């Protein structure tokens, strides 16, 4: 059965919604959507509301309106984002043009999560776990984040966290994505791997140790020079690995600077956090650790069970090599929405 539906204007964006959702109010808004808290008075639970601006007013967006609710509906795990609801006003596919994502509402992000506690050790220690934890799964889906940010991260009161993705395309509480990118990434060296995801983990565990930015450039060129005084320039064997001409001639042609020991970086850190890190933050991504190897790091004794760290089920992502028109990434979008079925 349908649900009576309201609608209301909140900072310029029109939302209708069934009217078990009240209270709305605003999270975030940009190019692709806006998210409003509110409360579901079925459950007595806060949730946060996705609303896609226009998803289908293009192939590149209605391509990404159909990969985030696929992807949102495999999502099930702990540390990270699940999907309570999906809806739509439309009462057909001919008058189907907004699509909304309903999750459950966590206290804060972790930005503000260091405004209001004091972060011992300790919770380093189970806030970066659940990142690594929750990247584990994701990595297992054969999915990369590659948007791994403090503002991305969910978290309430009892540390408890989710990996999420806005998805929202914001720019200048701002937190900068390249600031947590990978080098060969950022500067599109190589064919890179899901351990781009692990450098964004130990930019955010440095920040979380250290109350700063670990690496805040300006704009891409400043953000490899910060890099680089850290972790040192490429050595020869990295650079031959680096497979984009334009950008092996840039690299070689910097000055070169020496690694930085870590453990004169992070001053009165654990020792073993400053390892993880010296694990995390290598230039060589064929080096770097991987999210289930970091989850049996002595950093982490005190969590780790290999037996409650688990694995995604297969996800099928051949729509990934379609090239469709917008009407038919529209159609497999509202088959999607249809096709939902809450968790109990
Ligand atoms: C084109 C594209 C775009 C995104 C993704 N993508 N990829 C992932 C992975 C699995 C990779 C991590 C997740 C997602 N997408 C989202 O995470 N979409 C946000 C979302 C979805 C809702 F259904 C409802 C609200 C949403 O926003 C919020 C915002 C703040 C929130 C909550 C909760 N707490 N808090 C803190 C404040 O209290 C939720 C994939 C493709």
């Amino acid at each position: 059965e349908r649900p009576t539906f309201y609608r209301q204007e909140l900072n310029k964006t029109i939302w209708e919604v069934p009217e078990r959702y009240q209270n709305l109010s605003p999270v975030g808004s940009g190019a692709y959507g806006s998210v409003c808290a509110a409360f579901d008075t079925k459950t007595g639970l806060r949730v946060a509301v996705k609303k896609l601006s226009r998803p289908f007013q293009s192939i590149i967006h209605a391509k990404r309106t159909y990969r985030e609710l696929r992807l949102l509906k495999h999502m099930k795990h702990e540390n990270v984002i699940g999907l309570l609801d999906v809806f739509t006003p439309a009462r057909s596919l001919e008058e189907f043009n907004d699509v909304y994502l309903v999750t459950h509402l966590m206290g804060a992000d972790l930005n503000n999560i260091v405004k209001c506690q004091k972060l011992t050790d300790d919770h380093v220690q189970f806030l970066i776990y659940q990142i690594l934890r929750g990247l584990k799964y994701i990595h297992s889906a054969d999915i990369i984040h590659r948007d791994l940010k403090p503002s991305n991260l969910a978290v309430n009161e009892d540390c408890e966290l989710k990996i999420l993705d806005f998805g929202l395309a914001r720019h200048t509480g701002y937190v900068a994505t390249r600031w947590y990118r990978a080098p060969e990434i950022m500067l599109n060296w190589m064919h890179y791997n899901q351990t781009v995801d692990i450098w964004s983990v130990g930019c955010i565990m440095a920040e979380l140790l250290t109350g700063r930015t670990l690496f805040p450039g300006t704009d891409h060129i400043d953000q490899l020079k910060l890099i680089l005084r850290l972790v040192g320039t490429p050595g020869a064997e990295l650079l031959k690995k680096i497979s984009s001409e334009s950008a092996r001639n840039y690299i070689q042609s910097l000055t070169q600077m020496p690694k930085m020991n870590f453990a004169n970086v992070f001053i009165g850190a654990n020792p073993l956090a400053v390892d993880l890190l010296e694990k995390m933050l290598v230039l060589d991504s064929d080096k770097r650790i991987t999210a289930a190897q970091a989850l049996a790091h002595a950093y982490f004794a005190q969590y780790h069970d290999p037996d409650d760290e688990p694995v995604a089920d297969p996800y099928d992502q051949s729509f990934e090599s379609r090239d469709l028109l917008i009407d038919e990434w529209k159609s497999l979008t509202y088959d999607e929405v249809i096709s939902f079925v809450p968790p109990p």
